[PDB]
């Protein structure tokens, strides 16, 4: 079974092709993960999947969705994680971790608690920031301050510190949170991009927070560890052909600027759009990105049914499979993925104290 | 569906009909648990089962099955207990716990480890206790000590230090181990009892063990908890009806001597046997017992076909259905059970940052 070779990518080597991508599970406080996230993110591990990415965890406090999301803008933030890292890697999996800033989208409830921006008079409130003070709409009114020079200079900073934080914690694997109309995503979109200086209007100028950022992590970052992002190269608002090219040039710079593989996402940039939803449809947008970027890359979507994952290895539309929500209804999804795809010793996928029974 | 009403049994109330039953894990080290546990049981927890109880555990060194078994024998022992109880009663299912004493199947390696006698040579090893000195044979020939009168105190002491343990822990419901051939079970079978005191020969005298144990847990053991014991109610050794008709009657002593509810097994007595293994093979004799001895029952093996638990309520068989492998592959099968079953918001049998996303 391709779902099941192992795959190696600088000195990190992964024990199949699967991966369970970032999954904001909003029951953090203050930023720190708590239990909660300790046995969510352990009992996944040894379900079998090979890599592990944590969910968006907040290079800043402005840069939470929610204030139940993940920080790691202090140090004793990142030492929160350490048992997390400890518990993935003694489970035989690879620990990673997605930084992000919200942008425009920070400030907001749970999704289970209104999924809206919070309310003035709501106390849990904060001021987001944005390339430009424009709000996304809907569920998302608040309209975002426009960052200046020094707050570029900042964030850029503030992902340079998550970064040697997550180092220092024990992730193998980082990934920069570039997609899903987060604060990343806005600057290179010309739906929330308004910029008149060097961060706005032309592709160079709207691809330069991004490139920055990659470049100031890549600084501090080991050579050794795979240097990841994700990015939405495409938002299904009528403009995809001209928006897909242009990701994937930026792609390119990205390779260009030392990154190692790429996770393929939608833009969510705008609630203006019509998304084309339904089992795999990233693949085929995968695999052009991966052919013509020349770039490992990985993308998610409906390939919880194992035929599919299986699939798109074999037509080589991407080099790793991330399954999400089949993770969160069984944390042992790589095992029942194993057993339906017939892979000899299936339960073996387990750690002995499940597997010796279950064979 | 029958499988997700709630049941009440003295004060305590469980959210459902699935039952968790006791699962070595053999990861333990000196008796003590450790993270394997506190995930295991945590997952598990969360994945909907109203009811979760612990492995089986040892009353006393000696009584372990491997040197992998969890112990309750000292307050420390008890302490490390504490983290799993409060992540099953945080995940809304109930903490209990399998107090055991293995007997002659004691000094055994892990299941994946030979599963069979620790021999004499390797230091691993101790010398084991039974109620008279008869192996069990096959696999497990190492012949017991024939226990003392003060050996039989001790352990009946040890059982009652163990329930004061899991009382003050905070577990919220107790079985006794008397079934699978372990110490309990042993003293109740003329297979491995050959006593010629008060403790062997007749059918009170083969009860006495179990009966005088059951008294001593009860003083210690709050009213308010369930009392509750699995027992092998007969072996498939030829002698069917007849060990039946004495269980049945032991079951109503223990009625009598306040158990609450009876977790009806297999006695694994002897290897002699011919058990017609199947889907629910033991709903008609579970129901045999619940009619005629007048206990709540509960019982295993097969149950994890979502239909058959569901049938086996609705047929008055069971009052809880136990899951067990099932739960091995799948920590959350009983959302998995919901789903099948077609329960309304199946999903929320998960916690919010599950089941908000996979309704
Ligand atoms: N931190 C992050 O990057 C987060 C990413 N997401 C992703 O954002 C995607 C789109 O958000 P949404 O606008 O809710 O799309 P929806 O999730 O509303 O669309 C999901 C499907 O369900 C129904 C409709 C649609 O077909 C979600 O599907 C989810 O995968 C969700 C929450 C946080
Ligand atoms: N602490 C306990 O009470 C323990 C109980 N068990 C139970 O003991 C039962 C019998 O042991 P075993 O004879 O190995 O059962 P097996 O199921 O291993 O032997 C029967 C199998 O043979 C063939 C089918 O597959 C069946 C097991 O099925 C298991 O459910 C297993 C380990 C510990
Ligand atoms: C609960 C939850 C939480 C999040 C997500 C989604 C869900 C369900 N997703 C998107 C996720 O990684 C993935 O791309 C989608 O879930 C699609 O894959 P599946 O169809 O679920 O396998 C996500 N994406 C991301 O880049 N960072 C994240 O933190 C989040 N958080
Ligand atoms: C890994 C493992 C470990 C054990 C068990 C079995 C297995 C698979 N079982 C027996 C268990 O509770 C249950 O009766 C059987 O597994 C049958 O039910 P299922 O068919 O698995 O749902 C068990 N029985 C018991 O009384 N105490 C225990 O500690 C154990 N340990």
């Amino acid at each position: 079974s391709a779902l099941f070779e192992p795959y190696t990518l600088k000195d990190v080597t992964l024990r199949n092709r699967i991966a369970i991508p970032p999954m904001c599970q909003y029951m953090a406080e203050d930023g720190l993960i708590n239990d909660w996230h300790q046995v969510h993110y352990a009992s996944m591990a040894r379900g079998g999947a090979g890599l592990l990415v944590v969910e968006a965890t907040a290079v800043a406090p402005e840069g939470r969705i929610t204030p139940g999301c993940a920080g790691i803008w202090s140090d004793a933030h990142a030492q929160a994680f350490v048992p997390v890292v400890q518990a993935i890697k003694a489970a035989g999996s690879v620990p990673g971790i997605q930084i992000a800033h919200a942008g425009r989208k920070a400030s907001a409830n749970r999704p289970w608690e209104g999924d809206d921006h919070i309310g003035a008079d709501d106390a849990r409130g904060w001021e987001t920031i944005a390339p430009s003070a424009i709000a996304f709409g809907a569920h998302l009114p608040n309209v975002p301050r426009a960052m200046t020079l020094d707050d570029i200079a900042r964030v850029k900073q503030d992902f340079v510190d998550a970064a040697r934080r997550a180092r220092d914690a024990g992730f193998e694997w980082i990934e920069l949170h570039f997609a899903h109309g987060y604060l990343g995503q806005s600057f290179f979109s010309e739906h929330s991009n308004k910029r008149t200086d060097a961060y706005g209007g032309s592709f160079d100028n709207r691809s330069r927070f991004l490139l920055e950022t990659l470049a100031a992590v890549r600084e501090v970052w080991p050579e050794n560890l795979p240097l990841t992002a994700r990015f939405g190269v495409l938002e299904y608002d009528g403009r995809d052909e001209q928006t897909l090219e242009e990701s994937i040039e930026l792609a390119r710079r990205f390779k260009a600027g030392g990154l190692d593989l790429l996770s393929v996402s939608v833009g969510f940039t705008i609630p203006e759009t019509n998304i084309p939803w339904g089992p795999a449809f990233m693949g085929p947008i995968a695999e052009r990105v991966r052919r013509e970027a020349k770039l490992p890359v990985t993308s998610a979507w409906g390939f919880g049914t194992p035929q599919l994952a299986e699939a798109a290895l074999q037509a080589n539309q991407l080099d790793l499979v991330s399954v999400g929500r089949a993770h969160l209804a069984d944390p042992h999804w790589a095992y029942f993925a194993a057993k339906e795809l017939g892979v000899e010793k299936a339960s073996w996928t387990l750690p002995a104290p499940y597997a010796h029974w279950l064979e």
